[PDB]
């Protein structure tokens, strides 16, 4: 009692399952995709599945209170094992939501990653280095036979053999430049893979948490079953908090 349920942006949960599921582009971060969509799904289905058996027992809560209100002891039996029911659904969801996103928690990215981004620099800079170096020798060679053509022959043509052979030197150099820049791009892209799957499994925790507060709540009441009016509004204070948030998708 006293208690407050934590804030919970779904914004940025949603945008981070539909990044990570769309950015599956650029071999391992494939598999991180499949498990946050099991727990996307998983939350998914199940906030929705607790919103109508919310309102589904609101409407079974005052019908039994109802038969309660005939009189103006099976209902109390029905009665409390409903909610107690309710709980136990409660009970289930939490689990499943939390085993899903605490076996999303484990596999991870980096450690493994930040390794490739230390080799790639150096070979950068070599390569940015080296061909410098051999398009100077490509110039050289180009600027001698220029000097040459404007004006024997067999030299001229014999010349273009170390022409051919720096352009395809060149030619070899760029597409590493190319991979390396692809790789890159691939690391920086799987960092931003973890920021967002990051984020979500804190979003998860969250709403597991959420959960716990409510059916923490529910427990507070225990097996008393004095009066209805009092229990209808936690119940439909979760409808409102759980509406709220299958809106916000």
């Amino acid at each position: 009692s006293g208690l407050s349920y934590p804030d919970i942006n779904f914004k940025i949960f949603s945008q981070g399952v539909k990044n990570i599921s769309h950015l599956a582009q650029f071999e391992k971060a494939l598999r991180v995709s499949l498990y946050s969509q099991r727990l996307d799904v998983i939350v998914r289905e199940s906030l929705s599945s607790l919103q109508v058996k919310l309102e589904n027992t609101l409407a079974l809560t005052y019908f039994t209170t109802l038969e309660e209100i005939d009189e103006a002891i099976n209902i109390i039996k029905n009665l409390s094992n409903d909610i107690t029911q309710l709980k136990q659904l409660f009970i289930e969801k939490t689990e499943l939501l939390d085993k899903s996103s605490s076996d999303l928690h484990n596999v991870v990215i980096i450690e493994g990653t930040d390794k490739v981004l230390q080799a790639e620099q150096l070979r950068q800079k070599q390569l940015t280095e080296d061909i410098a170096t051999k398009e100077l020798e490509r110039k050289e060679i180009e600027k001698k036979r220029d000097k040459i053509i404007e004006a024997l022959t067999d030299a001229r043509k014999k010349l273009d053999n170390q022409i051919d052979t720096a352009s395809t030197r060149l030619t070899e150099l760029n597409r590493q430049l190319e991979q390396s820049e692809k790789l890159i791009a691939g690391v920086n892209a799987v960092i931003k893979i973890d920021q967002e799957k990051s984020a979500v499994v804190v979003e998860a925790e969250k709403l597991s948490r959420a959960w716990h507060i409510f059916i923490h709540e529910i427990t507070a009441l225990q097996g008393t079953s004095l009066n209805e009016v009092e229990l209808s509004k936690p119940l439909i204070k979760q409808q409102i908090y759980l509406e709220s948030l299958i809106k916000q998708l």
